[PDB]
């Protein structure tokens, strides 16, 4: 859940169907992860929604279109693809503690935080409104129903870490992607060890 500084290298191999499980999006002359498929090479190496791809196979992604990034992946030798990644650079993680009645202290609608409750852990920790909830305790919740998000908060331990993104950036990233895809095909698992 907590956002790593700097840059890391990941190494992927296409699956038996020639797939890595990734959709990419051009944002502000970089390339970002828009969708990670469950049970994919991308999910398994730990790519996340909102990760920035700096290089593919040692080539800079700066100023690439979304189409170009997809084409480069499609045309890469499948046995080893290297990517250089910056971790979720548009997001931040906020750690809160549930009160005696199980609340962290906010209202949300359609996955977006809309108000902060007075004298709550959310207030104390400076949770912001107009921010989309991306992850809870390192689990992606994008495309899940509000009731499902509430359930995940319920089943957390008392320490709840939420990864948020300014709504305007979130809405930019998810543009040209069908809601059914986010719900059905975005990875929502806890990572394996």
């Amino acid at each position: 859940a907590e956002i790593k500084q700097g840059i890391r290298e990941v190494i992927l191999c296409k699956d038996q169907d020639g797939k890595i499980g990734l959709r990419l999006k051009s944002i502000d002359n970089g390339i970002f992860v828009q969708l990670v498929q469950a049970n994919s090479p991308a999910s398994l190496v730990g790519l996340r929604f909102g990760d920035q791809v700096l290089q593919i196979n040692g080539e800079n992604c700066a100023g690439w279109s979304s189409d170009k990034a997809h084409k480069v992946l499609k045309q890469a030798f499948g046995e080893k693809i290297t990517m250089t990644i910056r971790d979720r650079p548009f997001e931040r993680t906020i750690t809160m503690h549930k009160d005696s009645t199980g609340h962290v202290g906010f209202i949300f609608k359609n996955g977006k935080i809309t108000s902060i409750v007075k004298d709550s852990s959310a207030a104390r920790n400076g949770l912001l409104t107009e921010h989309n909830i991306c992850e809870i305790n390192g689990q992606n919740v994008i495309g899940l129903k509000d009731s499902q998000i509430a359930d995940i908060l319920s089943t957390s331990g008392t320490v709840v870490t939420i990864t948020i993104m300014p709504a305007f950036i979130f809405e930019h990233i998810i543009k040209r992607m069908a809601p059914s895809i986010m719900k059905s095909l975005m990875d929502h698992t806890i990572p394996e060890v």
